[PDB]
C-alpha cells in the first residue's frame, strides 16, 4: 500500500499522505511519491488543480526524522521536501486537517491555497531543536502573513491555530473539523471550471512578478499575457459569455 | 455631457466616471478622460489630491468589452487603462460604490488608498472568460492583500465584498452606502492639509522603494529627503508648529 | 543618572530610555546609548535576547526636536537614530507604553518584534511638520502592514492605535496598560530558550532574503544553513528531545 495515494477526479488530482501512523512525516518515500504526483499534475493535459492532504485527520507532523538520521534520501535535490523547492505549474490546494508541522508547514506554503480544520495548526518548531526551517518556511511564511508574526513564529517555534492562521491570511477557507478536503474540492472546482492557460498564467504571473521590478514588471508580464489573449480559449470564452452558457475550453 | 467629469474642491479634484448606463465601463473617451484628469491633477500647483469615482452608485465594471471588441483605443500605450501603467505622482483615492471589477478593481489598485462603500463589491474575473487581468490587478493585488488571498481572487475569480477587503487591508475607510465620496474627501482634507512637498515625498519613497535593494535603501530615499528638508515648507512647518497655529504652505 | 538604562536578566538585555520628562524623545546622550547597549547585545555570548522600552509609561516621542534644532549629534552616521541604521543580529523587541510617535514608531520599526500596551500608539506624523519620516519608517512599516494603510498613515499623519496595530499584524502581543514590558520578557524567554545559533540564523535568513531573487533564494540560505547544522547545538538539541528533557546550548 503506497505511501502516497493518488485519486483523479475529473480534473483535480487529490494526493493522499499515507502514514497516519507516522503523523505523515515526510520520508524517502512520500518525499517520491508527491514528486511523482506533481509531475503527473502538471504533464497531464486532463488535469488541472491539485489537493495534498494527509490521511487519517493529520496533515504532516513535518519530515521523518528516523527517516532522515538513517540515511533515507528525503530532501532530494532540485525538488526539496517532496516538492518545496519545485512547486507545481498548476494551481496547488493544501487540505489541512491536525498538525501541518515544520516540514508539513512547508509543505503547505509551497502550494497556493490552503483550506484548514477550524481545530487544525500551523507552526515552524525548528529552532526548539536547534535548528532552522530550511524547506521554504523562512522563505515564504514572511511573504504569506504579515513579518512580524512570521519572524515571531519563527523564532519562537510556537503553534499557529488555524483561526489565527485565517485572519492572518494564510488559510484562504476554514472548514469544519474533518471537512477540510470537501471545502478543498469545492474550492478546486471553482478554478478547474475557469480557463486553464489562463489560470495557469495567472498564477505563473503571481508568482513570477516577486523577482521583477516595477520598472519592467509590466513588460515582463506582457510575454506571459499575448499567448492567452490569442489562444482558442480566449476565443471560447468571449463566445460563452456572449451567449450566457457555459464555456468548453480545450487548453489551447 | 463628457463621459469622464472632473470639478476642483480647494485643493482636490474630484473625478467622476460618468457612463451609469454602461456601469462606468472604460471606453476610449472614458481611459482618455482619466489620463486627462491626472495630467490635470500633477500639473496644477493649485492640486494636492485628487479623489476618482464612479458616477451613479457604482465604481467602474471594468473595461467596456464592446468598445474593445470593435477597435477603440482604450489600453493606451504609455499609461494602460486610463491610468494604470502610469500612476500620478500625487495622491490618488478611490471612493468606491456598487462594482469595482475587473478592470474597475485594477483602477482602484492604481490609485493611493481606497475608501469602499459597506456593500460594494471588488473582483478580478477575468479567468472565467478565459483571459489574465493584465491592467496591473496581478501585479498590485497581491502586495496590498495577503498574498494567498490575492492568488484565490485571481484563480477563481470570485466577488471581494468590501468588508471582507477592510479585513486584509485593501481597503482603508468603509462607509456608509452612497456616502464613499464625502468620506473620502475627509481623508483628502487630511492629506491635502499636510507639507504637499512632503506628502508627495513620502508616496515616491513608499512607491520607489519596492524597487530598492536593503543594501541602497537608505541612500536612495536620501536623495529625495534633501529637498523636503531644505525647502520653504520645513521652515514654516517647524514655525507653525512652535506657534501653535496652522502652516502656511507653498509647495516650495 | 544614565539617559539609556541597561539591566541584564539572565540572557536578556533590557534596555530603557530613561527621559521621562522629556517623553523619552532621542537626543544625542539616547542615540549613543542605543547603539551601546545594541553593541553590547550583539557582542555578549551570554545575552540572547534584547527588549527596547521606554520610562515611565512612554515609549518614545520621537526624536527631541530641540536637540536636534540646536546641532546635537543625534542621527549618527552608519547607525541612525540609535540604531534605525543598524538593526542588531540577535533579536530586538519592543515593549511600548503610551506614544511611540516618529522617530519612537521608527525604533520599533527596527525592532523584530512589538509588545504593546492596549492603550498606546503608534504614528508617524512627519508630513504635518513639512517633514518625511526618514528613520525607516516609510522603508519598513509597508512591509509590516498592509501597503495601503501604512501609505494612509504616512500621508495622514493619524495615529494607529494599538489594537488596531495588532489587528494589522504590527504588534505581535497586545498587553494590559503597563505590563508591556513583563509580557515582552515573557516572550523573550520563549526566544532565549531556544537554539541561539539557529534563533540568530533565523533572523538573519528572514531578514536578508528581502533582497534575493526567488532564483537565488535556496542557494543563499543554505550558507546561512550549514554552519547551524553542523553545530554543536545541532547535535545537543537531537539529544535533549531524544531524551525528553531542556537542551544545554552553547552557542557552538
Amino acid at each position: 500500500e503506497p505511501e502516497v495515494l493518488v485519486e483523479q477526479r475529473d480534473r483535480i488530482l487529490i494526493i493522499t499522505i499515507n502514514r497516519p501512523k507516522a503523523k505523515n512525516a515526510v520520508n524517502a518515500a512520500v518525499s517520491r511519491g508527491l514528486a511523482d504526483a506533481m509531475d503527473q499534475l502538471d504533464g497531464d493535459a486532463g488535469l488541472s488543480v491539485a489537493i495534498l492532504t494527509g490521511g487519517g485527520g493529520s496533515f504532516c507532523a513535518g519530515m521523518d526524522l528516523k527517516a532522515f538520521a538513517r540515511g533515507e534520501n528525503v530532501v532530494v535535490e532540485g525538488r526539496g521536501l517532496g516538492f518545496t523547492e519545485r512547486p507545481p505549474t498548476k494551481p496547488l490546494i493544501a487540505a489541512v486537517e491536525g498538525y501541518a508541522l515544520a516540514g508539513g508547514t512547508e509543505l503547505a506554503l509551497a502550494a497556493d491555497l490552503i483550506v484548514a480544520a477550524r481545530d487544525s495548526a500551523f507552526g515552524i518548531p525548528e529552532v526548539k531543536r536547534g535548528l532552522v526551517a530550511g524547506g521554504g518556511g523562512l522563505l515564504r511564511l514572511p511573504e504569506r502573513i504579515p513579518y512580524a508574526i512570521a519572524m515571531e513564529l519563527a523564532l519562537t517555534g510556537d503553534n499557529l491555530p488555524a483561526e489565527r492562521a485565517h485572519e492572518l491570511g494564510l488559510v484562504n477557507v476554514l472548514a469544519e473539523p474533518g471537512t477540510a478536503l470537501d471545502a478543498a474540492i469545492a474550492l478546486a472546482e471553482k478554478i478547474t471550471a475557469n480557463g486553464p492557460l489562463a489560470v495557469v498564467a495567472t498564477k505563473r504571473i503571481i508568482t513570477e512578478s516577486r523577482g521583477w521590478s516595477p520598472d519592467t514588471m509590466f513588460a515582463e508580464q506582457m510575454k506571459i499575457l499575448v499567448p492567452v489573449f490569442t489562444s482558442n480559449d480566449a476565443k471560447e470564452g468571449a463566445i460563452a459569455f456572449a451567449e450566457r452558457r457555459r464555456p468548453r475550453w480545450t487548453g489551447t
